[PDB]
């Protein structure tokens, strides 16, 4: 959802301060009558203060609406206070302050945030600058990132001296839970920027083909790899490229970490190399779902070395 | 119920400081034996403080009457304190601490007040001024007229540039609920005191017309509208002709708005204004119950705009 | 969904006769490996009998669905031998067998029916041939038009010599019930075949206005009148014009009652005339969309008699 | 457990009727005094009848003991009228009662028996004598293979036209559930005994590579596959081992169907091959543990096709 | 209520057979709108038979209405069968159908004869004959007086060779409960007709002095003594009188027994006397609301007796 | 039980402070094996501090024991303060601290003490020299006489200008609960010490004849009225004559105040009288069991103007 969905601007000493909304305040938005023309503005509740504008309808869980947020709840303040404490670490002057709130960020991403920031056991309890460097990259005013230190969070369900495995609990979230009880997502994130041993590589590729073999390793072109079952591989290579031919046509940063080729599955080391080199989906996607192995078992019958493990073990 | 039912004077420093009352001093007090000459003196449970006068008797509920308020709940406190916040902020002297108490005033208006006043998303809750605002209306110690910023609460269940539509949520209330589970009254109140355009106007009618259909929009003279069910807008006429009756007889001021005539019930609309005219009962009531229309639909088809906009949607 | 969904055929005597499924037996079905060509085949489950053909797997909830139906349930079985029992009452030949199994037909008006069957108090309980009869119709084995006695059923909402109202609790069944917990449904099914005078359609007509105002009469063309919140009616005329397309092309009846001009809306009157004129989906849809009126008001002020009522009352 | 444990023989008509045991008998035992010669006796409690040999204490669950049954439950009784139903299908005599009764048998295999039998689903509870067959199984008084027909049950999670696979639901079970949690086990049994094409094997391989990576593909000479967790490999092999060694030396038969080289994991095929070949534990065992791959993937990138299947899906 | 309100007459066999209401079909007739002229008919269902005429509408429980009867509880199909039941024994003509089915009768008395009947303790249970009676009296369909043998029911709280004492649990009812939750009423009727000897006579004095002294022993005329709190004698002379005077007019059996000089409250012999003698309400009322005392202690110090009885107990 | 159940003496600057147990103190006691010689000193637990004298082992409430009190709950841990705070306001020197913690005393008394000085409601609550008055009172350490003002607590069920009717709520006790369920006791206490009315007298005879009827008004010589039924008289006059005789052995204030004649029982009046001229308990008790009456009604029909009351009502 946009950043305006969770905060409004405050002009205070020359510089924007941020406030988080009422959620009755939302609730009387939701309720409102609001001419055409004041659709994009944002909208007086008297009662509650200032509520988001009327053009974010649908991002908010009504009964008419169940593919918003719930904004009721505790997280979204939570939420809300977690992006205004970093956008108020920016000095937001008077012109980048529309197209910072427009931005749309994962709002999945930040409870998740939220929830590390809350633990006492996490490091980004005890280091608001670790937390204030999370939050930017993952409101997208970073150029920075995302590594284990500053990763969204989830179960740490694999750990290496290279790569921190994470599941995404995104089923038991408060604010903006995934509805599909099919849902389960990964990510893996790198712990440092020092270059990776070849046998540490081959650690993450062993974990993977055995206790992930219905799964397939990707990314979304930033630091870290995604690993989704293959029922979605085909809507992450539609999400992918629309953004690559967005901010292509629209002038942002289009850089794209393939990362590594031995841990990508080939199809989509395929289908996003063609990606970079400007083809069209359509060339893209053909990628995608063609049988083409081996391009090669980088490390031969990992899945056996694991298996006479389990026997002894 | 009167503003005796909640507390007594007490003379400090030459004015008169309000007090709430124990709830078991009220519980002393209705077992007593007390003189007919004592029925209106306030009473002494010696364990628990001042307790009512007994003549109050029936203003709380008991095994023997359902139809008082519920004077050991916790909502009993925090309405005594709103009243005595309120009366303290009055320097009452000697002379009209007698009139102040007699004063019969809505108790659900004031739990409403209550549950604005907790709530750290509303304007009660920050602005003192304004809660006090409120409170003297709601009480009778303000020629004031309420109007959005200073209503007693509810649902928001529908907004405008110009008025709010409250739900009066009586039904849950702690201290006096209606006990008739057929009841809704919903209440619109005036955001400003700024002139309303006529398609502000249009729209609260539309609303009415398409979500409120079986609902009579009346008022009481006040500065707001009453949407009532058909069903008891006879013994609203009663009660506000009473009321009518009473303070022109005791000398009161009688200032009846009628509101927009073209929000207004033409049958209301009409009985009241003959109710200013100074007829009796019986004529204005006559023109409660007679076919009338139309007066006007002062905006056609509003209902047909509503219903397209529904087809589309 | 198909009625080849709920039993398979048996030669029995040179005649067909019905059997339910096991529900183990679809479960083991929705596991199986079945090659292209056997997918329209009955599939074998050897420990429960036959099961459906494997291309009818998304009728069935999963994991995987919650588009089908909950086959697990007892409703299924209650549904499956109300269906067997109305099919084995016609001895269906060798050659007509296969389009009856093909019959899509509401689940929800058979669920409804067995409600109906079950209950002491329902006439259906007592007259097997009634509850034969109403079976037929539902499963579209009879060119009998469904009236009150032969109805899906429901809570009566309303009764005349004329008409009883239905609400359909669909949100409430068990075997396949509406997921979307907006939905509100009524139907209006005629007691008899006499004619019905104009002071019975009128209180029908005051009964609509009054307390289903929110409401638009329309009708799929059987002898009966739906109502539906006006938020659907779109999606009403699509399904409506696209079964007269379909069995215009497909050679079937396509008998279109309109019923009464004075009941049903306007729109509703205009879209599915011009579909009996043979004209586009497009021009049909257009009268849908557009501001008409009025028509007339048959009857005036019947909202106004109404109202003048509940005051009284 | 033994068959002792369930019932004792009964002269009948110079025959042998068996009957179950009372489990306050089993009580009355578990606290009775016994002499070391009386120890292989029949108890009798008095009270209750007959009871087991008290050699057969540990066999029942008690605060001592988790590691036996638990008789007391009402599943204890279904599974002995099983047994006797069974044993009395044969009109045993005095020379062979002994040995019928010492014979160890799976309970587990006996409840799910039960559980298939009480179900109007399934074949069992139709066919008396298809039941009668897969308990003579169960029991050991049969050389007759169990196939899908007579399978113990469970639910299935893959069919064939060739195979079945059951999931083994031990941990729910009520008699003498499995205690571990971490069990899993799977179990493939043959439809029928017609040769199974290529096509169909293939199918079986591809649905165990990709659902069930993690196990191993193995059988324990009966006429079908056993899915179970390579952590357990070498338990099963120690187990398989142990009954070829015993019935080897006393001179039962040693029929040991290897089955299809193709399905078998390779290790398997390997300790089992050598094992009919007459070899130490010790040299069969090493086969078990040494890394040989590949054999053959007889099927080339099953994996593979089902990967492209679940993208397109 | 009115019989009328539990059954509708059949013609069989030149009688008239009664047969109860399905409950359903109450509730269509309370959605119906009927015409002025029907209003008296029974109404017709359609779905689930006749159903009372519309206007017993306020005698069925609604969101509307409290003061009806829980017509869908299944003490309804109880009470409505006991009525039927005594009715049939009844082969009632074509001429006194209309007068049986207006009797109005008390509902809680035919729940408690209900409540009689099916407990196989009770008498009532075993004499259909004595069931009859009971209900007859209880229907108002015979002249015998109500005795213990024929008595409604409740609690035995006292018990003589001449009287029983009942609990009217009327608090505990199903079908029509009282609401006001300070309900209590006692009733003593009589074991036999042989005349009571003054010992036992002076026991229930002495129990009523004692254990009910908050209670005003009165009588409506029939047979039997009502116990009840003096706070409800008031409107106890008011239902008395208005039936005498009722039937006075329309020329029914007016006998009324006073009962017994020294049980009855003196005001309540007087102002009962004063009734027979033909005098004004409001001079047989005077004699109820006047100190009259004492008339006799006609057993003296009965309440010390019982009190020395307490101190050595 | 005697005080030094709740504490042990401290020797601090020559005077004593006193300290409550630990309720694991009094546990390890009660298992504690000690000589007789020790029995009467206190115990030392080691891990919990010091314990009462093993000699008051009944007096804790056991397995063993039901008559003794519930030392483990935080009552006993609150009456254990309020002792301790009232002891402490005594500077007790080393020779009367024997005495003081020998004496015996109410626990139900000293818990309802607890209950008003935690109540804000109550004026215990707010001046602590008041609870001090009270508990001194309870403990015995005070010739002060309890009135309303010190009194133990309760319910008020009825309030005079002279007296306060409490209702002894001991079966809802934690520490030391009466068990018997049939257990109702009252307890009236005068205001002030000014002289009462007649008129107040009445009104107090009057409640207690028509509300407590069954109820006996004796005295045990202190201030107060005791409302207590007659089955328990007996009981009443054997621990008051016990105490009489006890205490005129041991030397000990002897004051017995009969109290109001026209209020107390008159053979209360009359046993205790007996009592104070010394004579013997059997000639006392006599008195007790005799019929007298009356002595005189000293107002009369107080009931019958009650009843006359409730009749209007
Ligand atoms: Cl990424
Ligand atoms: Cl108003
Ligand atoms: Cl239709
Ligand atoms: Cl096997
Ligand atoms: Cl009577
Ligand atoms: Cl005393």
């Amino acid at each position: 959802a946009e950043l305006a969905c969770f905060c409004y601007p405050h002009l205070e000493n020359d510089s924007y301060k941020f406030i988080p909304f009422n959620n009755l305040a939302i609730k009387a938005m939701l309720t409102a009558k609001v001419d055409k023309k004041d659709m994009d503005k944002f909208y007086d509740s008297i009662i509650y203060g200032i509520a988001p504008p009327p053009q974010f309808k649908k991002r908010y869980n009504t009964n008419d609406n169940s593919r918003g947020m719930n904004f009721e709840t505790i997280m979204f303040t939570k939420v809300a206070m977690l992006i205004c404490e970093a956008l108020n670490s920016l000095k937001v002057t008077q012109a980048n302050v529309s197209n910072v709130l427009s931005r749309v960020v994962s709002i999945r991403h930040l409870e998740n945030l939220v929830i590390r920031k809350e633990n006492p056991q996490d490091i980004l309890f005890h280091s608001k600058d670790l937390l204030l460097k999370s939050t930017l990259i993952a409101i997208g005013q970073s150029k920075e990132i995302e590594t284990t230190i500053t990763a969204e969070g989830g179960e740490i369900v694999f750990q290496n001296a290279a790569f921190t495995m994470w599941k995404l609990t995104y089923l038991e979230h408060q604010l903006m839970p995934i509805l599909d009880q099919n849902f389960i997502e990964y990510k893996v994130t790198l712990n440092e920027d020092k270059p990776i041993s070849d046998v540490h590589v081959k650690e993450l590729v062993a974990e993977l083909r055995w206790q992930y073999n219905k799964f397939a390793v990707i990314t979304h072109g930033k630091g870290h790899y995604r690993i989704v079952k293959y029922s979605s591989v085909a809507n992450h290579a539609d999400r992918v490229y629309a953004t690559f031919k967005s901010n292509v046509k629209t002038g942002v940063n289009n850089d794209f970490n393939l990362l590594d080729q031995r841990i990508i599955w080939q199809n989509w080391y395929a289908f996003t190399s063609s990606m970079k080199q400007g083809n069209t989906l359509d060339v893209c996607k053909r990628l995608l779902f063609q049988k083409m192995k081996p391009e090669k078992n980088p490390f031969k019958g990992l899945s056996t070395d694991r298996k006479m493990d389990e026997v002894d073990q």
